[PDB]
């Protein structure tokens, strides 16, 4: 299952300490994300060296013999007609011309730049590039010392200009500003000195080798794909939590349904959902709910839950397939020419072309928009009393609803999130211009597309944060609801006794106490125009009619007393249970307990109301930060403990 | 290799006579497309395989409904209305069809018969899994209607994925007077009349039968199936033609070297390069390219432009998208897309959402982007071929001339290629991002698969247009390269012989013959002895050089002036003669000979010029039609025979 | 002319000292942009003009609420909750703010202070119309917060258009501890502390006040105002630089001829052509162009390519879109965007939807499309400029060289221009097509105007990058055209005097002087005496022609001497003039202010391997100048006297 694969990505991200770059060992997207986000993670360039040295001396030797090789003794791009013997000045002229971005401050963040540096280092280990081993060591050192150039955000059609700033750093160009950690910014020469390095003078092919790859697009795509995998599993898992709070029917995930429509992502998401909902205590409440007035209640759930495994199927498959493609690019010699030193040949091709990453970045952005729409639809159902099977509108606790609009702000924001997200998911690759003196008449735009997918994922994180917060609210409302109904039942039953009401009367009134959604009358339980009293008055007329001629005047006396005793005691009992619940059980047997505990206990939150001074912002920000920084994976892995061994 | 998978699809499309429908035998996209396009192809519904399953499920549903079991859409209202129960079993089903006959014929716009018959096939196949509760007899009628070429007229729009369009198939089956049915190509009659013409009687719907007939993804999956078959064929065609482009543009075949792609191993990159290396190995045109770059070596590009050199890298995601989508579409073809799913063995009506065409929907969006990427590659390749700065000797616009002021060659096709690519890029925006909360907010997510499939189909029509033009242009360039080779020899011969006749020194002779070799012939074909055009310019500078190098000089100047006069009355005539001869050979040794032979001989075309009366339209239409009806696959399979 | 209008906007942006907020005086996009960008610009809320009507409306709302009148969001719930009544007037309003403080600070991303302060201005302005029921004191507080540079930190997303983001301004006013306020550039404190520092106390919301504070289009319209100001300025800038493009590319100015555009009278087409006709009328560069096409006339294009020739036709809809959208945004700026509308003069509350930012949302989509169109125009021009086949004499990549093997000129910028245009085109897809049924399906149409304005803002950022690059390339090309002219004269002089020294006839001399004038100098600058390059090719061809012609020994001797003396004198003298140039026709050009601004004020020079400043260093200067408005000085100088 893809579930176990993603769990494997998360463990690797958590547990990796050194990244081995040797030209043989695969770097996964988890390794890239770990390098970028965990500074205790070090790069270990393991000598591979022999290959690199053979390669660079072959290039240098051939260049000096005046051999005809692109970008070595030849001009660049549309300029391969021009030959030259000025080997080092050719290379330097290329870097000078590519330092051409502008700071608008918008920039490629250090995380992406350091990732790009790792990726360039990795490409070099295959021994096709002709770069000196010493330049590779310098990259390892810069990576391990938190040194990276400030890089302008835009300019690549995929990554000459952005990679030129890495080259600029290595050759100590004064105009190239370099970060050292989070605050320090110094010119390249000073940056090199602070970590015990000297500026390089570019040898044959070295300028081109440094700039002629897909490192930036693939770096952004790697962290994009790591996040997409985590958030995907998070979304699939939360569909189960949605089912629990919405009073869904868990049969939507029954294996036979998906066996007969066997998209792998359909089978696997449902298999997960079946396992999460098996023996659910909330599914117990659900079944009990639909057994009461069965023929007045929906036979099927709405699409946002029932159709989730079918919806998720292409999204799972897109995210998993894109991960393979991105990792293939990570572990590739993206460079040109390809030096075949064993067969004494330089091969001319186009491994700098980031089209594999570009196209898959477009697809993933559409899939991410699809995940967002799923969340939007679930969230929407949850806010509307007509679709939430007992829950209050906007998940407002009240009881005074005139001054508690619950999660309405979060609801409005969810539409704003989803709308921008859908917009973002238009393709980037359909916008290819004929570029660079029409030499680059196809170009992938992979970095631009990866940037937009990253932005889409930022929005997805907001939507997940809001959704999980709303569901924790719904858990609290469902647990309070169960407790409130039991209180109403007890008060009604004990008062039926005190007033000496017949058994026919007692059973009719107790049915009303069980059947009526408590949130429809919580605001004012003894309001005669609200559903509890309406139902009781209806049953009281029905009991008078059924017991007539089988003492009417005394019955009415006792029914009037029942109402008056209810008026003096019911509200207080309902208030007391709610005040108790608010001071601080079904979730305890649910597979979603780790999520509820995490949000409530570890993040320090509570059921939302007018009595809780924390704003919706303050609650959701906490959840969002924990999703953004990876802490959310702890309750996730706890939740999935034991799934498929 | 995917190349072998696509060749397998093509062969299956040509060769299938009967499509077996039995609940176990998979239906491929080639099968669906063959049914739609070849009316000799018949459906075989197998009783032994699945009849028992179908009838067991049918009797289960009818019995449980009669005993008043609570099951969605059999004793229950539809969509947002599942709260309402009824025992009016047959009228519940009848009311659903009535409500769904709600499409509109605009202008007319309609789902074509090919799509409608494909959907009938797919709905029939869905029923074979025995989860639907439909009567075997209804399935037999579907088989008979399919084999008799009877299908309803269906409105284009109304589905969010396929209730409204499928209700028209249900309407035909129940003999609704308002539903019009086609019988073959010529007749259309009301549904009651169509049924009796093929010996069928109108069905009265039983429990679940209305819902079973409409609750599928049959139309989206029908359109997607033919979409995916075409995407596979056109992809292989596009890949293959990258080799032909290399041959005529004077590319360096080294771009396809296996080591380059071994170190960047996207499967589509490796596989497309493998194909290209094979196509270009020992090519006679690649020998010409080699000679070309050996003359004035250091003044010509060391590398080709991206439209060729970067083609395997570009093709990689496109290959993989098209192949993965084929798998996904075929999975949908071979699925019980219906609800509820009846588990008769365990006495359970399972409530889910297999009517949701999301797998098809999202993958249609991806394919349309990939098709757009294929179009962009063709556009960039076509553009290079039209511009003399980038075509390495070929005349601008591939204008034969000789008088270029009255021959603008393939300029019309060039402009059209931009128009095609532009619309295609626009079409490739996604449909799946436009989900509306639908049907009383019951359908708060919906696939839009049919709409997306339709747009991908439109994108493939434009791709066909682009392939047709591109192939046409490359045959033009083939004729121009072979004519170039002959013309150069003629000039070399005239210069060599006239150097002797005029008794020129061996220094002069060799220097003049190098000019005849080096100067691109199409730069002076218009007026070969025009003193301002490159041939005479090169001979003039060489004539000053030989005077300076050998400096009796008066006699040398006399011999050079006699050379100029003798050239000025003999050269043009000899060139005209060979050109006329050609208008009445390295392609003979090329893997792309089948394509050239097909376009020139079988389709009866020739080199384009002012002397050929046939218009670009007439030439490209022939090629388009051959792509559209599948005749293009013959030269393609011939071109590829022996590969792997 | 729209050109006068845009100049009026630029002048107003620079000249304004006080923004009068009084319920009658229009606020323009220039005024908003000025408040946002010039901290010395102050708000003046005028009591004399609107205080009276504000207090009448204030008193009306409060008394009706206390009387228990049934008025939306005053004695009723909000949005989908209008069926719920209350008499808890203040708590109703405070529950609305509590509920809308629901944004998240993502990585930090936020609506910037410029946008927030503009939104504060626009909200205050809304209130001056006297339909809102807000207290005068609250308006005074907004004025005071604006002039003291206090503004809340606002999350970027959450509005479908501007409840959530406006709730942070309301949160500041009522002293929410959770709301962080900026004071100037380097101070951030909780709202209660920020109110204290400016002498204000937290407000207690009265009837309707919460809703009044949040129920407008202030954020969408704030970002749209600065978007439109920028769009006007950058539009005029692009239009003007089409004239500079014509000059450097050797264009034919006939494309701007008044009759062409009279017979296809789109106002943007007429007006852009009129500007371009005037910019090029007495151009020294157009004289060079006329001379260029007179040499080998029948071997050179009769027409320019579309990027120049089709520019008025192309600019026409873009001019009109940006102008009309400006009108639309200002109508919104000067509107009572609020609900209910209190009609106190007729004793009634009016229930509508003036909070709907659809006018702005839709026009933001149109403008983003227009801005993409302006980008495509700049890309096409830049592309032509970099390609020798299409530049009419200029070197490829505008590489000075002379050694082209180690000077790739502006190739970096050329690649960047494709990236800029590519992303720009993608951005131009509409936002308004993505309307979700929102807020318990109460907001089943919503404008998404803030989201759209943000995307149009991002498009304009990219357009600024493209303009900076384009102008930098055109300045490069000015230098290259001027050097070209000075180089051709040296070659003509060297050929002429050496033909004299060597005693060559007048037939020979005239032929050789023709070659020197006709051959584009940049095709042989790398090595002028290389026998395989166009100068010596043309001279060798001419020398053979003069030998056959004058035929009836020493002539061959004198020509061999000419060719030898050429390889000794020519390169050194061409080098000399170039070296002098690195250490004129622009002086008569209307685009002198731009060239002077970029070269002198910004301190740049012709780009080459000898100039150590990187393209980044040069273009950043030009971009910074465009971004901060300094570019309008050269723009206004250039346009002086145009009427």
């Amino acid at each position: 299952s893809h579930v176990k694969d993603i769990l494997g990505l998360i463990n690797a991200f958590n547990e990796v300490k050194k990244i081995t770059v040797d030209g043989t060992t695969p770097i996964t997207v988890a390794h890239v994300a770990a390098l970028a986000r965990r500074h205790d993670v070090k790069v270990a360039l393991e000598a591979c060296r022999a290959r690199v040295e053979t390669c660079s001396s072959w290039v240098q030797r051939k260049a000096e013999d005046g051999a005809d090789i692109y970008g070595v003794t030849t001009g660049f791009g549309a300029c391969s007609s021009r030959r030259t013997n000025r080997l080092s000045e050719l290379q330097e002229s290329l870097i000078r011309c590519l330092l051409a971005g502008v700071f608008t401050v918008d920039e490629l963040p250090a995380t992406a730049t350091r990732s790009a540096m790792l990726l360039r280092l990795n490409s070099f280990t295959y021994g096709c590039s002709g770069i000196r081993w010493e330049v590779m060591e310098a990259l390892e050192k810069l990576l391990n010392s938190n040194v990276s150039p400030k890089v302008p955000l835009r300019g690549s059609v995929s990554d000459l200009i952005p990679l030129a700033y890495i080259a600029g750093l290595l050759i100590g160009k004064p105009s190239v500003i370099a970060r050292i950690g989070d605050d320090v910014e110094v010119p390249a020469p000073e940056a090199l000195s602070r970590v015990g390095l000297r500026p390089f003078k570019l040898q044959a092919k070295e300028g081109l080798a440094l700039v002629n790859g897909t490192s930036f697009a693939t770096a952004v795509a790697s962290t994009v794909m790591y996040d997409a995998n985590v958030l995907l599993l998070l979304v699939e898992t939360l569909c189960g939590m949605f089912c629990e709070v919405i009073f869904g029917r868990e049969e939507f995930a029954h294996p036979l349904i998906h066996k007969v429509k066997p998209h792998p992502g359909q089978i696997e998401s449902a298999e997960l959902l079946e396992w999460l909902l098996r023996s659910s205590p909330f599914q117990e409440l659900s079944r009990e709910y639909y057994s009461i007035d069965k023929l007045k209640k929906p036979k099927q759930d709405r699409y946002a839950l029932r159709s989730s495994p079918q919806w998720l199927a292409p999204l799972v498959q897109t995210i998993r397939d894109a991960t393979t493609t991105v990792e293939t690019e990570v572990n590739s010699a993206n460079d040109n020419p390809i030096i075949d030193h064993a067969n004494d040949r330089a091969l001319h091709g186009a491994n700098f072309q980031g089209s594999a990453v570009g196209f898959y970045m477009d697809y993933v952005r559409i899939a991410v928009a699809g995940l967002g729409k799923l969340l939007f639809a679930q969230f929407t159902e949850l806010m509307i009393e007509y679709y939430s099977n007992g829950l209050p509108g906007n998940l407002s606790l009240g009881p005074d609803l005139s001054v508690d609009y619950g999660l309405k702000g979060l609801d409005i924001a969810m539409a704003a999130y989803s709308s921008e997200l859908q917009y973002l998911a238009n393709p980037v690759t359909t916008h290819v211009h004929s570029a660079e003196q029409h030499n680059q008449d196809i170009n992938s735009l992979a970095l631009i597309s990866a940037r937009k997918t990253e932005e889409a994922l930022d929005i997805l994180k907001l939507m997940i944060a809001s959704h999980l917060t709303a569901m924790c609210q719904a858990v609290d409302l469902r647990q309070l609801e169960e407790a409130l109904v039991k209180v109403v039942e007890n008060v009604v039953s004990t008062l039926a006794d005190e007033c000496g009401l017949p058994n026919d009367t007692k059973a009719r009134l107790l049915y009303v106490a069980k059947a009526v959604p408590v949130y429809t009358y919580l605001e004012s339980p003894c309001d005669p125009t609200l559903p509890l009293l309406l139902g009781l008055k209806q049953s009281c007329f029905d009991t008078i009619l059924a017991l007539h001629k089988k003492e009417t005047d005394t019955l009415v006396d006792r029914l009037a007393e029942f109402e008056k005793r209810l008026s003096d005691r019911l509200e207080n009992e309902m208030t007391a249970v709610r005040v108790l619940y608010e001071k601080k059980v079904r979730i305890q047997g649910s597979k979603f307990l780790p999520f509820y505990r995490f949000v409530r206990e570890e993040l320090d939150t509570g059921v939302m109301s007018a009595r809780r001074e924390q704003t919706p912002q303050e609650d959701v920000q906490k959840v969002f930060d924990a999703i953004a920084d990876g802490r959310i994976t702890v309750p996730l892995l706890h939740c999935l403990q034991g799934f498929l061994g």
